[PDB]
């Protein structure tokens, strides 16, 4: 709990220089174009450009704690805006290029960005979500739910039930949600491309799921400023800021990154929108 293993923290950052970075994002476009089933895995580094520190970055929560310093937030969770990366994931799902979204983040931003909850697994919980112990109904709130560790929040279930409502923030000892894990695992297994964004992949089983894509010939892309636990298994590793990678990628793919209306919850994925025709890849 206090000696929970926080892994390797504050490893040096890598910057692919510009021409190498262009070449690798073109190759990622290539693989997106060639794949039948793309699953994206996200961690805390997709939210740093919205003011939320990561865990193991140079100024991450655990990194800073190791040296005696505090992490720094430049927003609240309620006032955080989804990044260019978050919104690029919203679009890729709408046009049928993303089959499933696995996230370790609890920051609420994927849900708030409008991303459909039935294509999303929130492996570590979501701080805006509470869950009824009795019927299992979830409530996506507009403010962070006061507690962590699957505790009672003090509110009751309003289903047509009075069950105790609890947070969904897993503690060190707490097993992952079975639904979310089972769907992330299925998705990961059947995917032919897994792309990891802003995770150092050190937590298991979250960080292992991208490797499942390797099983039957799947390709694995890792996008991260630091080294990650599975770098050697990656077919491509792109060392850059994820917003810069994603914006380049979308431009190659011929897609706009859509506008954020403010916080919205979408339960179920809408019907898929038209998307550009695919280039010839010789
Ligand atoms: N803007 C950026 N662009 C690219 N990479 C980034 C950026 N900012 C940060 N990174 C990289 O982002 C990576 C973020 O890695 P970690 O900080 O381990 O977060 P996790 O999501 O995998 O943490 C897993 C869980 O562990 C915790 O205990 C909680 O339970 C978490 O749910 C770093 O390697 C950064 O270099
Ligand atoms: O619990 C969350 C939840 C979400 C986050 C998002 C970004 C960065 C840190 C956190 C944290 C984190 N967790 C802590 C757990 C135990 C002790 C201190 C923690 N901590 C301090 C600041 C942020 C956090
Ligand atoms: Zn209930």
């Amino acid at each position: 709990p206090f000696t929970a293993d926080k892994g390797k923290c504050g490893l040096p950052e890598i910057f692919d220089p510009p021409e190498e970075l262009e070449r690798k994002v073109w190759e990622l476009a290539r693989l997106v174009w060639q794949s039948s089933s793309v699953v994206f895995h996200t961690g805390a580094g997709i939210s740093t450009a919205s003011g939320i520190p990561d865990f193991r970055g140079p100024h991450g929560v655990w990194t800073m704690e190791e040296r005696g310093l505090a992490p720094k937030f430049d927003t609240t969770f309620e006032s955080a805006r989804p990044t260019q990366t978050h919104m690029a994931l919203v679009q890729l799902e709408r046009v049928g290029l993303l089959r499933f979204l696995v996230s370790q983040n609890v920051d609420g931003l994927h849900v708030r960005s409008g991303f459909p909850r039935d294509k999303l697994a929130e492996l570590h919980g979501n701080m805006f979500v509470e869950e009824c112990a009795k019927c299992k109904t979830q409530y996506v709130r507009d403010t962070v739910v006061g507690t962590m560790g699957l505790k009672a929040t003090g509110r009751l279930c309003t289903v047509a039930c009075r069950g105790e409502l609890r947070d969904t923030i897993l503690d060190w000892e707490d097993s992952l949600p079975d639904r979310d894990l089972a769907l992330a695992d299925e998705a990961s297994r059947n995917a032919d491309l897994s792309i990891t964004l802003g995770t150092s992949l050190q937590i298991r089983p979250s960080g292992n799921l991208p490797l499942a894509t390797k099983r039957r010939g799947g390709r694995l892309v890792i996008v991260n400023l630091q080294p990650t636990k599975h770098d050697r298994h990656a077919d491509l590793r792109i060392h850059g800021y994820v917003d810069e990678v994603m914006t380049r990628l979308m431009k190659h793919l011929g897609l706009e990154i859509p506008a954020w209306d403010g916080p919205r919850v979408l339960e179920r994925a809408l019907p898929p929108l038209p998307r550009p025709p695919t280039p010839k890849l010789e």
